């Protein structure tokens, strides 16, 4: 009988899933795994083996996977976009869920399915009216999404007290709507803060979440749509480690509602050291071409640099907690750049600093990842197509992310996985375990 | 010379504490403090030794200490309020941050600095004054708190680039700043949910916070803020490995503000399975007494009880993570009620669950811990002073952590802990791991 739905393919394969980590936990779960040192506490849980978060792995000299799918081997296989040449990020996500690559039939039910969700509840429209204008357009997502849970099914079938074993239906349905909503959210802001007076229109059927997004923002430009697609996919997720991942996967985990767990990631994404590093790059350079001035030597170059490091400051976009290689994200950006935009100003820069930050870094004898990351590539992209202001990145990141997150979100829940409760030590009790004791 | 000023008492501690630390690492960061078992992380940490978290450490059998101070000790030592029985939040603040117990004198700096930064921006109170009566005190809360962060200092000296080394100083305003704000956050919305028409009203420099707060709540019972008192310094801090703290923590460590990172840490106190079990508590039992009737026997409370574990819902308010007995803040809170409210039906009835919940656990042969935590307590006290609107009280739970919260913060960015960021791993990579590998 009948045609195409997601949560019926997922009704499908949970219990398989439920099964599989049973024998495996009855069998394998005394097993050591890793073990803990006190530099691994202090350090912020650099090394640790913390959570299991399905829907991707991060390796440290590859980079991420999907399944086991490169950013590559995404490239080529996920459908794209019935006249594109860059995946569609709803393909992604159906990868991301069903750990299955998607059929193009697939993909046309999300695209029209996400279509049919996107509605934004009136006080969330005015709260966002209201918003100041130096109240930053992370501050004002963040806000918007936990104002949205309002809204939640999940919420109002866990007051009434569901049984347990249906909790993923629920967390199924207010995830798909979020998705759907955010990039009305985003773009209300985009729009309030840098189009005054202008409205983000009407969502249509026909078209992808991306294209539906890009026209709210009010881009034209086909190749800026293109951008959006694969912009939106590799930023997707990153496996559970990272702050937004494991926030929301944290506060998740309480059975706080995904407009809630969402919203607590996005003041994660942030985060200076985290995705707010879009923006951080973006700001460096301006900085660095006005006080740098225009077209630098490799040598004056290397004195902006040591003038930041010098300061105890950052180098922005170079560096990662466990990619220990150039994040094939950031590769991947170049490549783009390569293809369509080889001879912007901001680009080439951006190309010498490869030539330089990790040289400068590896003299420092600091770091241990000298290399770029996603964000150390990203906005020189936006800016290229007109998208020029640089505070508002970190919230194309923070729409992108929201894939990975809540993919994950269902199967934590349809898997029923616990509170996350690690235990803390103070310093003193911790002086007076290992060596004292 | 001169008077009194904790950032000073601060600036004293740090260094020291800096040096302590580099040295139990230069000689223990190696030693294996605990392993790693695949249950473990299919568990949310369950066991994990994760974080290094001063303020305070949880005991599984005595509970919680905030030095190695048990609430009975709080209890006697800190400074009560110029005729009263209960501790003073503000002290246990000072204890927290500072390891020490307050003096008299330091104390009243505390409530008189609260005082002197207890101020919302007009746009925080705009959004408040929007917001819909269906949206959930917690989500209002946390709403209003990312908002705030546009007055942030430290994000703005961090745009600034201010050295590393300095940030401790501006996150200790901030701190300082939104502790005094957040009372009038939360009495803005009790007043706007369920005092409609009616105001705050002013904060005088003469009360303490505990007071302010009250009165702006509009409660004038004497022993209601005492009540208060209490209840904000038991529910200050505990330790660093529940959601809310860790969430703070983890967000904290990607350098977003404490405006930011408090917020997030409200969307995990409105978990279900944490904080929210307060309001948890008062709707089940408000539906035992309707659905089960009055003065119901042990042989009835049983059928109660049973009802809603053949559910697969939850007993609210019992059980714990950690904790391994009964939780001392449980005990408190029953020493409060045997004191002043002892003929209350409800605070009977709570006394009568005590009877019968922990062996009806025990029997179901699932809980680890059969025992009370401190949500199982609480409400019934708000409710005797007519804080029947059971929907805010994780708002005082809210008020209250970040003490906690906010002592660590400072503290984490004056010893210059990094980015959270443990490995992840999907039960694909975990199976191949340790049994196939
Ligand atoms: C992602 C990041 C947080 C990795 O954290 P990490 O795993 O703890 O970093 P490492 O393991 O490499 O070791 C950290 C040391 O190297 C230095 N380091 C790491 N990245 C650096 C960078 N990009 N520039 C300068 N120093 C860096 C730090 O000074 C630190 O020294 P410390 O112990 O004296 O504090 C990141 O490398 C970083 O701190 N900065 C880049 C983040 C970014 O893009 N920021 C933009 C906003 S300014
Ligand atoms: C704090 C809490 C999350 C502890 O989590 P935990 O350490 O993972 O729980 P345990 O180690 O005791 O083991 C959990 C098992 O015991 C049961 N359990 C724990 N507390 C229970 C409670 N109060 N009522 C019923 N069952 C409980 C769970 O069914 C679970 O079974 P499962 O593996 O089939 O899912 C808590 O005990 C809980 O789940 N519920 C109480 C939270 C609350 O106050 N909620 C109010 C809102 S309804």
């Amino acid at each position: 009988a009948s045609s195409t739905n997601l949560k019926d393919i997922l009704a499908d394969l949970i219990p398989k899933e439920q099964a599989r980590i049973k024998t495996f936990r009855q069998q394998h779960g005394n097993t050591a795994v890793g073990q803990i040192t006190v530099d691994m506490m202090y350090g912020g849980m650099r090394g640790m083996k913390g959570l299991v978060y399905e829907t991707s792995v991060l390796d440290p000299d590859e980079g991420i996977r999907f399944r086991g799918y490169s950013i590559p081997e995404c490239q080529k296989m996920l459908p794209k976009a019935k006249g594109g040449e860059e995946p569609l990020p709803e393909g992604l996500f159906w990868l991301l869920v069903t750990g299955q690559i998607p059929t193009e039939e697939q993909v046309s039910w999300l695209s029209k399915e996400w279509a049919k969700r996107a509605a934004l509840p009136s006080h969330v429209v005015t709260m966002l009216d209201n918003f100041p204008t130096n109240l930053h357009p992370m501050s004002q997502l963040s806000a918007a999404i936990t104002a949205l849970n309002s809204e939640s099914n999940f919420a109002r079938a866990y007051a009434e007290g569901i049984h347990r074993t249906k909790y993923w239906e629920l967390i199924y349905e207010d995830c798909m709507d979020l998705i759907a909503k955010l990039p009305c959210v985003a773009a209300k802001i985009y729009r309030n803060l840098y189009r005054e007076g202008s409205s983000i229109g009407a969502i249509d059927s026909k078209l992808d979440w991306s294209h539906n997004f890009t026209n709210m923002l009010g881009y034209t430009d086909a190749q800026f749509t293109e951008l959006m697609r694969l912009y939106l996919t590799i930023h997707s997720d990153h496996e559970g480690g990272n702050v937004s991942a494991h926030t929301s996967h944290l506060v998740g985990s309480a059975l706080s509602d995904p407009y809630l767990s969402f919203a607590a990631a996005m003041n994660g994404l942030a985060g200076p050291l985290h995705g707010l590093a879009n923006q951080e790059v973006l700001v460096w350079l301006t900085q660095l071409q006005k006080e740098v001035g225009k077209d630098v030597s490799d040598e004056k170059l290397r004195d902006y640099i040591w003038n930041t490091l010098n300061s105890g400051r950052v180098v922005p976009g170079y560096g990662h907690a466990v990619l220990r290689k150039t994040d094939p994200r950031y590769t991947c950006q170049r490549e783009f750049a390569l293809k369509h935009l080889p001879h912007d100003p901001m680009f080439k820069l951006v190309a010498q600093l490869y030539k330089i930050v990790p040289n400068v870094l590896l003299e420092q004898g600091k770091a241990k990842n000298p290399w770029p990351n996603v964000d150390a590539h990203s906005g020189v992209l936006l800016q290229y197509y007109g998208m020029t202001e640089m505070n508002y990145y970190t919230v194309l990141f923070g729409v992108s992310r929201a894939l990975g997150v809540l993919a994950q979100l269902i199967w934590s829940r349809a898997l029923g996985f616990p509170l996350e409760r690690p235990k803390s030590m103070s310093t003193d009790g911790l002086i007076k375990l290992v060596d004292s004791k």
